[PDB]
């Protein structure tokens, strides 16, 4: 279910920081780092409901 | 490098995701979203790096 579409999300995020260790930057790090972070209360919330 | 190590990490939560969400509960999800929290502040670090 939407536990389902969490785990696309995080298979594509993983994606794009395989991608980025080998064109990084501060910018998009820090970007990425935002995106788990917004998958992660998602997944809070989620375990609360 | 460690970026290299990161990825791989994300990828192996990615996958503990995916079978999370055919076995789900909120110890093991809120377990899961404290792992991308800790990810997030590394790379966090690395960009300030």
């Amino acid at each position: 279910g939407e536990l389902e579409a969490l785990a696309k999300k995080l298979k594509a995020l993983a994606w794009k920081l395989k991608a980025l260790s080998k064109e990084p930057s501060a910018q998009e790090l820090e970007a990425l780092a935002q995106e788990l972070e917004a998958l992660a209360k998602k997944l809070k919330a989620l375990a609360q409901g």
